């Protein structure tokens, strides 16, 4: 068995395999999209995963596309993150903030002045998104057709990402992950299906992923490479952004600049929860050759599938989502090859305790 040795990720090292993915849980205090005691609480009690990854956390109020979702731009936010590493910390744990922007996954009831989101393009997203009602319960509402940012607009955005990661570093995380996945902003700059550009960020692959380049070559600088992860969903379809005809080369494009960086992790996100095809082992080959760091693979793994891919050298770290919501010591039953509790997904968003610091350890 591998999944309970430890790794070096970047500058941080893990004592086993078995990582908590990202999961927003919609659980912060508004107004102020703030983490709560709660939301400590929760993380505490996963401190014995290799590496926590938190829930999608916004840079900025733009970067706000769901109501409940916790940020990392404003002074109160910073100080009630302090809190939630340090309870991490004081259980020996490892914790990296997710810093996403939502672009048009997004609506203007959330946005700064109850305007239209951004995006690459000013194309719907046509999907959904979740709001609060007035009773402060989770709901699905359609998502708001964005505006394309301008071309003298992009560079705040890098400049968001960069502010967001020294706020990082200052809030105490280990490290940070990129939100290059799952079809929000910097995905829908990445795919040809989101972005129509005719400028330098849209068109060829390299244009694309300029973008997503330039926010790794600021946040690199702004704390250091060693500290940086980046989670992509490069192969297939995700909350309707396609990768385009050309997926695999343009994985495979994107993946060989972020080598360049030498940034810390490459976590993989491959299908998104109603599935899709699976990686080959040849592309998992290729893409092992052209990343030297940290390779995390997610989406519907178990143990043994977790096994069989470190023990074939193609990837060093598995993420769980959902089990490690349902199983706050997951990194022991899988140990001892205990039972695991079974999942409530109606209380994976909104809500308060129940069905989220209630799932028993051992
Ligand atoms: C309730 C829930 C929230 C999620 N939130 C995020 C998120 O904030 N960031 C992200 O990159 N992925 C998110 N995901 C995807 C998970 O990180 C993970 O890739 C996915 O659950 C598939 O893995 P699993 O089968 O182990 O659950 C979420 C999934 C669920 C079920």
């Amino acid at each position: 068995e591998k999944l309970f040795t430890p790794l070096k990720v970047g500058a941080v090292t893990a004592p086993n395999r078995v990582f908590m993915a990202p999961a927003t849980r919609l659980r912060s205090i508004e107004p102020g999209d703030i983490p709560t005691p709660l939301m400590g609480e929760y993380y505490r009690q996963r401190a014995s995963a290799g590496l926590i990854i938190s829930e999608a956390t916004q840079i900025s109020a733009q970067a706000k596309g769901y109501a409940g979702a916790p940020g990392l731009h404003s002074p109160e936010q910073i100080a009630a993150w302090k809190k939630i590493t340090a309870g991490v910390h004081a259980e020996d744990g490892r914790i990296a903030v997710q810093l996403w922007h939502t672009g048009r996954i997004s609506h203007s009831s959330i946005q700064p002045g109850g305007q239209a989101p951004v995006s690459a393009s000013a194309l719907n997203a046509n999907t959904r998104t979740s709001l609060r009602d007035e009773n402060g319960n989770a709901i699905r509402v359609d998502t708001t057709t964005p505006r394309a940012l301008e071309l003298d607009e992009i560079p705040g955005i890098v400049n968001d990402f960069r502010q967001a990661v020294a706020n990082a570093r200052e809030a105490g995380f280990d490290l940070v992950e990129l939100h290059s996945a799952h079809g929000y902003l910097l995905h829908q700059f990445l795919s040809p299906s989101s972005n129509q550009r005719t400028d330098q960020y849209g068109g060829s692959v390299e244009n694309r992923a300029r973008l997503v380049l330039e926010v790794v070559d600021a946040v690199c600088n702004e704390w250091s490479a060693d500290r940086i992860g980046i989670r992509v969903s490069p192969i297939g379809t995700f909350q309707n952004v396609d990768n385009g005809p050309n997926e695999e080369a343009d994985a495979l494009y994107l993946i060989e600049e972020l080598a360049k960086r030498g940034i810390a992790y490459l976590h993989m996100s491959e299908t998104d929860l109603a599935g899709g095809k699976p990686y080959s082992e040849a592309f998992r080959q290729k893409v092992r050759e052209r990343f030297h760091g940290v390779i995390i693979g997610a989406g519907a793994y178990t143990a043994e599938k977790a096994e069989d891919l470190i023990g074939k050298g193609l990837i060093d770290a598995v993420a769980f989502g959902r089990d490690y919501i349902a199983n706050p010591d997951l990194v022991a039953r899988l140990q001892k090859k205990a039972e695991l509790n079974p999942q409530r997904p109606e209380s994976f968003y909104g809500g308060g305790a129940e069905g989220y610091t209630d799932y028993p350890s051992l």
